[PDB]
């Protein structure tokens, strides 16, 4: 639930109440364009940006109280065709204008409810080569390099980087291209507090936003409330939408003049950003932004292709080792024997230190394992767990009672044959020395200050109770075992009923 | 395995030996450009198209025996950067030239060789991209595509052609000129698009025929002297069309062709296929626009299909959720999955059902006679996977072609493995009429060349049923997991029964 905005009457936003900021309703725009709201039926003007009078070059007595039919005679018929009543608010329409007072204008329109938002901005063979270059990258780190070079070339920005999210919403810079004699942010990881959750929800909907100037003063809308609904006007799909005042402070301390980002969306989920900085105030032309929007879409396809090629490659190293195992667990009638032979080796398939088997109603260990009573502690925890696969790199965090059992078991991968964890397998990876290079500060040191942090330098933190993280192609290998074992469970039942049959008869 | 080409010494291609035609090595180009092959290291010219002398406007004594350094001084450095040794042959590079009019040069590398293609040259795409992303369903998306493509290209007919899992295609959307025939809805055999052609159209994603009544222009010398072998022209756009397919478009009465491949998750999904009545040449800078749209579509197909399934499966929400709870605590499936209060016949819109647990079978609804049940089950045990899905049973199993009245359609899942325990939904026989565009699959192997008729043809199909909506197959595979999942509890219990009866 969001707090009301400042103009209506709401509380002051700090680091504590961050999630509850109405970013999508600022009631203000960035001062390098003009904004008009009109009725989606009559064509009568309802709101103006305060700067619109001069930018379009007319007396505001005339603008307030006029039809879109009289202002844009060539466009108003064309506009009503493209955006019919009851259309998604993500749908946009663009056209170019020859306004004599200014010169050349680029008009961008979209519909929200019974309302039209109008955005005005001044305006005036490599993309084909770039598209073909992305499709012929070998791996993923190769694809991310081609992206950053290509974007820096077109835009002429100081720094361009590809920023990728983890499943816990802390991001990592995976590739970077910059000007010479500058700091390097590559490899650095960042907390889940820099990008709030409602902002992540927005960046899945609309796929581009920017800040032309970080030291700019915002321009209000008049009248401030939409008189149709007597409510604040939603500016989510508007590009001239003023930036959140909190984030503006952040870019000042990092010492940035201008920002831009394009969202990468894989299968209806936010995957990462392409984030650009410049040292000085800098305005990108609107016809160049369009090129960036195509590249965002091309990437969103090629991310899928390269990731699925990385897994298939890895899993072709473990081919014969997989195939002999799969044959041995498909004819097993006693798993406590066939899955314990060192001649098969289940420790090497997963590159694990130890293993805990559990079938029938007992348990048996291979390799390097915790002491005996501590095994029964671990298993007791797994029975409460929801799914059919539990995967962790740090065990001490998920389970604090087993934070002392790091030397043998820091890492864990567990699969449940059948359901309920009556029967399972558990691979164990030992403790490792870990050093994570945080860009700025650790997650605990992001909630101390009333505003953003000052330091953005390379920070080293020693993490304890961590292990070697699981390659995704190994998790895919495990889930294929989990199927074979659960599959041949039917034969096991079959037999025992026939045993039961005799012993009922006796 | 392919036959050798005509110039080396191979057999004449007919309808019998179609799969064995070397399409990717014709040794000829379409006469509206020029083609040069050069060494990828020295830059020395090795092959010319016979028409190249005049098109580029030079004496062929000069062209043969020259460097690319002397011909394109501004390009030769730039070209060696873009295409390094050992790069995929799908990678392309383009640039524009001011030849005393204007030329568009397109280059790609195959092995130790460079292919050069020459062609003459001289705000809506942004609107189209946004319109595709805001389409409600799939048939709505396919309509936006066909309108948008007809507008830019100005072609007579544009249509989206989608493949079935058996490689017979169906026209799902269409936009055309007025006073013309309508191909929409018509289905076509798996013999019109051969299999090696399908293999090619997954690699390179555009091809065209500028003129159907054109004579092909040969290459000189005809064999690449580097390898003493025919020069591969797969990635070349000026590549001459197969002579068989040229005959086909003449009988359909087409002047010019173009197609763009739609590729979903490393598989061919469909084509965008365009015709014109007269010879017509598309400019190269307009083709580039079409190539972007092909890529945009290939993403949006995925989004709209996954939205169609999720929509359907939200109608069957409570009916699914009650069932899933009942088969997760079952200790006797022969009881809990037989109550009409649960109803498994309605979840799948089926006429009948055959259950099988323990070691016997029990039926609900409308089912075949008793000895014929044991015929059907005997067949399922030989079947490979864990799900068998068919609309026509008589084709997959000819011994049960007589059991159409009760069981024309089938969907069977195997709890566990081996078909010891399974469930089988049955759909009854239905009157079916399929509108073939031209002729049926049996009437495509008679003639020595292509067919003449392309009119609406009606065939009465017998032994067919209502086909399964994909959201129903997704519903079935989620049951197959619950039943197999709770098999563990079933075993657990019986061992403890066994425990007592061992003790006695
Ligand atoms: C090296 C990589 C890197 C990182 C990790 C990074 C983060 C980052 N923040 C972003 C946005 C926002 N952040 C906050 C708020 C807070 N964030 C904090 O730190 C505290 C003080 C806080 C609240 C108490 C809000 C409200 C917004 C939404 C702004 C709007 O849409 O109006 C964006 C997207 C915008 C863009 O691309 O320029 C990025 C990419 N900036 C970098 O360059
Ligand atoms: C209304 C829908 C409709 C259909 C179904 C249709 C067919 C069709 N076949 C295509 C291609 C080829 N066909 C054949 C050969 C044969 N075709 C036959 O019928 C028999 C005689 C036969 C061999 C025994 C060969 C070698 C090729 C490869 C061409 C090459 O790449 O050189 C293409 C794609 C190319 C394009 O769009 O132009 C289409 C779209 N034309 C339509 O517009």
């Amino acid at each position: 639930p969001f707090f009301p905005p400042l103009y209506l009457g709401g509380p002051e936003i700090t680091t504590e109440n961050c999630e509850r900021e109405p970013i999508h309703i600022p009631g203000s725009i960035q001062p390098h364009g003009a904004l008009l709201t009109a009725d989606g039926h009559s064509g009568e003007v309802l709101q103006m940006s305060l700067n619109a009078a001069t930018f379009l070059g007319q007396e505001p007595t005339v603008l307030r109280g006029q039809t879109l039919a009289a202002l844009l005679p060539e466009q108003w018929p064309a506009l009503q065709a493209a955006l019919p009543p009851g259309c998604p608010d993500a749908l946009q329409y663009r056209a170019t204008l020859d306004w004599p007072a200014a010169g050349h204008l680029s008009l961008t329109v979209h519909r929200v409810g019974e309302l039209l938002i109008l955005e005005f901005e001044p305006t005036e063979h490599a993309l084909r080569n770039a598209m073909f270059a992305l499709e012929s990258a070998p791996n993923l780190r190769a694809l991310a390099e081609v992206a950053t070079q290509t974007v820096r070339e077109l835009t002429g920005f100081d720094r361009v980087m590809l920023y990728k999210f983890a499943p816990d919403a802390t991001g990592e810079v995976i590739a970077e291209a910059r000007r010479e004699g500058l700091h390097a942010f590559l490899g650095h990881r960042f907390p889940a507090s820099d990008i709030p959750a409602q902002a992540r929800a927005l960046y899945t909907r609309h796929l581009l936003r920017l800040t032309a100037d970080t030291r700019a003063a915002a321009v209000p809308l008049d009248p401030v409330l939409n008189p149709q609904t007597n409510a604040p006007t939603p500016l989510g799909g508007a590009v001239l939408r003023a930036t959140s005042p909190m984030h503006m402070q952040y870019l000042r301390n990092m010492g940035v003049g201008s920002s831009l980002s394009v969202s990468v969306v894989v299968g209806g989920q936010l995957w990462g950003l392409i984030a650009c900085h410049h040292q000085t105030p800098y305005v990108l032309p609107p016809d160049l932004r369009t090129t960036l929007e195509y590249l965002g879409r091309l990437l969103s396809l090629q991310v899928q292709v390269k990731e699925a090629a990385d897994v298939a490659a890895f899993r072709q190293s473990l081919r014969e080792h997989h195939a002999r195992v799969a044959l041995a667990a498909a004819h097993s009638l006693s798993p406590h024997d066939t899955l314990s032979d060192p001649a098969l080796d289940l420790l090497g398939l997963m590159r694990a230190g130890g293993l805990i088997l559990r079938f029938e109603g007992r348990w048996q260990t291979l390799g390097e394992v915790p002491p005996a009573p501590a095994v029964d502690a671990l298993l007791a925890w797994l029975e409460t767990q929801p799914g059919a696969l539990v995967q962790t790199d740090a065990l001490g965090q998920l389970w604090p009672a087993g934070a002392d059992l790091a030397p043998s078991a820091a890492g864990l991968l567990a699969i449940s044959v059948g359901e309920g964890w009556s029967e399972c397998l558990v691979w164990l990876r030992p403790e490792l020395r870990l050093e994570v290079a945080w860009g700025g500060a650790t997650p605990d040191q992001a909630k101390d200050d009333l505003g953003p942090r000052h330091s953005f330098d390379t920070y080293l933190e020693e993490k304890r109770g961590y292990a070697e993280p699981w390659h995704p192609g190994e998790i895919e290998e495990a889930q294929d075992l989990r199927d074979t074992l659960t599959g041949a469970l039917g034969e096991r039942l079959s037999v025992i009923r026939d045993l039961n049959r005799a012993l009922t008869q006796s």
